[PDB]
């Protein structure tokens, strides 16, 4: 399957079976974008709307955020676990205020920069809420490409990961990025699963070697010791 | 628990945990929510939206679907199964379109009148939409009302019919009335299941009787034979 039948293919999928009607996709701004990916990243969607909604609602803006007190953020995050996230969020927020007019930057290195925000996160702000072009690599990702193309390493290790950047940036379109990028985490989400994953329902599925030899369990590569 | 307590219950859970990003949530309108209850009516939501967003685009308004040809609409409707919903879809589109105006009917009896339109659904379509004081009784409402009230009876029998509409005319408030119906729909749907319910996670399990005795497997009565 060539890279521009993949992204293809992906992107007929989420234009029929896609939804768009998340609330970090309604009205989608680079701050909304970055909330989400903050919260999602050890937390499942389900548990996540209502403090997303919470969020947007106290802190409508990343400068509302960023003047509040450390404390109260504390506070609304409790029950999603994993507070790091909530203390470099906060961080975050207040270095968008302190160094940036309180407007969240646009430009890739000034995102990635960020306290909480890596590489990965950079680019699904950006893509997902302004159509730059970027790939991603979060985990739904990386066991969608390890599988369909067989990245047997674990992705802990620098060269595997390199290995599904490349992947991933050589499937990524510039045209329908923002819908590609999330189309690909909607589908390690949902189908690619991390148990018995829905090959009959991947539009990958003429294409994936681990469909083509149900050897969907040796990808990706786990932490060998 | 009395029934002030019951919805006061009800409506307190919904605010910290139910979400209101479903599209047929968005924007509300009497069509909107007609359409999405139709088709969820022998289809899960998850399958539903897709379906929603494809036929709120080719069919913005009730005329517009009331006057496509039938075979397109059951067209779009490929895939959604219960076509019988499809053919009184378009039916009750027509009359609303020769009857009132192209104009979703907002009194209960005009609305109760559409072809594939019953007492709950036209309840729903008025609660939901324009917060009128309806009560409703599908089965997730059916199974809840019948695990916290003991309801033993199959409500395939007229007189269990009854005493669920009565059960459910008693919790429904007026104030709120659009959250609480949506709540115990989602209730049902998420949390009170068919089979193994997640009472600890429920906000009725101090005072439901099947969370009481265990008993959940007895509410509502099986069919008799
Ligand atoms: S075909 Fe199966 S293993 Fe391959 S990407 Fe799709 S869901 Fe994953
Ligand atoms: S407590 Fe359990 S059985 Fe009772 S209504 Fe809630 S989920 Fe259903």
């Amino acid at each position: 399957m060539q890279a521009s039948q993949f992204s293809a293919q992906v992107l007929d999928w989420y234009d029929k079976y896609g939804r768009k009607t998340l609330p970090w996709q309604i009205d989608k701004t680079p701050y909304k974008v970055w909330l989400s990916e903050v919260m999602l990243q050890q937390t499942q969607v389900a548990t996540v709307i209502p403090y997303f909604e919470r969020f947007m609602a106290r802190f409508p803006t990343v400068t509302d955020l960023a003047n509040a007190p450390l404390d109260e953020v504390l506070h609304l995050w409790t029950g999603l676990g994993y507070y790091a996230r909530a203390r470099n969020l906060h961080k975050a927020a207040q270095q968008v205020a302190t160094l940036h007019g309180g407007k969240f930057p646009e430009t890739f290195e000034e995102v990635a920069a960020l306290p909480g925000v890596g590489r990965s996160t950079a680019g699904a702000i950006l893509s997902l809420s302004l159509g730059k072009h970027f790939p991603i690599l979060d985990g739904n990702v990386k066991r969608v490409l390890a599988r369909c193309y067989a990245v047997s390493g674990w992705p802990g290790k620098k060269e595997v990961e390199n290995k599904l950047w490349s992947l991933s940036e050589q499937v990524t379109p510039a045209v329908g990025v923002e819908r590609f990028n999330q189309a690909m985490m909607d589908l390690g989400a949902m189908i690619c699963t991390r148990s018995k994953p829905k090959c009959s329902l991947c539009p990958l599925q003429n294409g994936c070697i681990a469909a083509a030899n149900n050897s969907w369990a040796l990808y990706p590569g786990k932490k060998p010791k």
